[PDB]
């Protein structure tokens, strides 16, 4: 089945999912130059006070961090958005190098990680009904560039010795999602889809302008992580990132001047 090897890497996606060469394919290089102010973009609203998480999972691919979306917290709307979309999880795509990692580019450069914050329109009543949708999802993408540590971040790196392997999960109750975001919310939007298969078309991407900083040592420790289950030959959780994808008939909308 899929993965990022040499087998079964991106270019090999399109046999089982086809829309792997659809019409609006994540991730894409943002071209800031050719990205248009936007005036009546309305300001992004980001409420993650009441936010549950509840659990990590190592699903072979990635980590996600998964939240109680049972009832309304956790909430982003505002910017492009009309209504509102609850957060359900976030993970992350990084890089084997400080040099690559993210999915989306500015100016074709690649930051060393990518984190993905997914959230699913309350109109649709769930995920799985949202994913049915072109407006269903919405992903706020915050880069990742290795410098100082990011200290939201450590209670996250701190638990992932205990998810290794494909398969297992940790209680992870109490981590504030707050913690991951930078200080600016001046964005970047278009339509897109999830950057993994099954690469339905989905989202409506909202790219944070600003990268967060991580330290080397908080990304040395995603590196550890493993592809395989337990009992299986070791392949390290690294290079889960797609590369850029057509951008075909969209336009990219900058929030800021
Ligand atoms: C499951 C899932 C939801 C949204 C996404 O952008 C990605 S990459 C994966
Ligand atoms: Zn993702």
């Amino acid at each position: 089945h899929w993965g990022y090897g040499k087998h079964n890497g991106p270019e090999h996606w399109h046999k089982d999912f086809p829309i792997a060469k659809g019409e609006r394919q994540s991730p894409v290089d943002i071209d800031t130059h050719t990205a248009k102010y936007d005036p009546s973009l309305k300001p992004l609203s980001v409420s993650y006070d009441q936010a549950t998480s509840l659990r990590i999972l190592n699903n072979g691919h990635a980590f996600n961090v998964e939240f109680d979306d049972s009832q309304d917290k956790a909430v982003l709307k505002g910017g492009p958005l009309d209504g509102t979309y609850r957060l359900i999880q976030f993970h992350f795509h990084w890089g084997s190098l400080d040099g690559q990692g993210s999915e989306h580019t500015v100016d074709k450069k690649k930051y060393a990680a990518e984190l993905h914050l997914v959230h699913w329109n309350t109109k649709y009543g769930d995920f799985g009904k949202a994913v049915q949708q072109p407006d269903g999802l919405a992903v706020l993408g915050i880069f990742l560039k290795v410098g100082s540590a990011k200290p939201g971040l450590q209670k996250v790196v701190d638990v992932l010795d205990s998810i290794k392997t494909k398969g297992k999960s940790a209680d992870f109750t109490n981590f504030d999602p707050r913690g991951l975001l930078p200080e600016s919310l001046d964005y970047w939007t278009y339509p897109g889809s999830l950057t993994t298969p099954p690469l339905l078309e989905c989202v409506t991407w909202i790219v944070l302008k600003e990268p967060i900083s991580v330290s080397s040592e908080q990304v040395l420790k995603f590196r550890k992580l493993n592809f395989n289950g337990e009992g299986e030959p070791e392949e390290l959780m690294v290079d889960n990132w797609r590369p850029a994808q057509p951008l075909k008939n969209r336009q990219i909308k900058a929030s800021f001047k």
